[PDB]
């Protein structure tokens, strides 16, 4: 069937695994173990169409950034995650942006970008920031909560589709 292959990236913490996770195996992880480089590969149906997710879930932890040309050269898609309750998060996006255009030399690479914890009152990063980056680089801005669920499988779902359009 169609694989599509999903990198997540961003800052330490932010949630990158426990979103994964809460996708692929529908929980909610409350500890936290950084992460180097694992793999998650599941069967899913996204319009009607049968496809094969292949998510690679990376370290945001800068413990690892020598390993980052090499995930972004294989992936089809990157999901973008900053937390809006860290700001500097938010403030690493375009580092990792500019070196998936980099990489890829392309201005056009399939993404989605993502404010998570919303479930969380203590907001830092106003949506309207959010919004404002995205739309300089041609992509949706979708706000997720791992916790509780929210949005987790429309910023999933919106990837592989955004791997569709082009
Ligand atoms: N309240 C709340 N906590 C979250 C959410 N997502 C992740 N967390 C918490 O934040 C911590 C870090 O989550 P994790 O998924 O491990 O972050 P990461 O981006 O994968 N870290 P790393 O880059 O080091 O691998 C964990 O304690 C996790 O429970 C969320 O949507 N809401
Ligand atoms: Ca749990
Ligand atoms: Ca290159
Ligand atoms: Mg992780
Ligand atoms: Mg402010």
């Amino acid at each position: 069937m169609t694989e599509y292959k999903l990198v997540v990236v961003g800052a330490g913490g932010v949630g990158k695994s426990a979103l994964t996770i809460q996708l692929i195996q529908n929980h909610f992880v409350d500890e936290y173990d950084p992460t180097i480089e694992d793999s998650y590969r599941k069967q899913v149906v996204i319009d009607g169409e049968t496809c094969l997710l292949d998510i690679l879930d990376t370290a945001g932890q800068e413990e690892y950034s020598a390993m980052r040309d090499q995930y972004m050269r294989t992936g089809e898609g990157f999901l973008c995650v900053f937390a809006i309750n860290n700001t500097k998060s938010f403030e690493d996006i375009h580092q990792y942006r500019e070196q998936i255009k980099r990489v890829k030399d392309s201005d056009d690479v399939p993404m989605v970008l993502v404010g998570n914890k919303c479930d969380l009152a203590a907001r830092t990063v106003e949506s309207r920031q959010a919004q404002d980056l995205a739309r300089s680089y041609g992509i949706p801005y979708i706000e997720t909560s791992a916790k509780t669920r929210q949005g987790v499988e429309d910023a999933f779902y919106t990837l592989v589709r955004e791997i569709r359009q082009h």
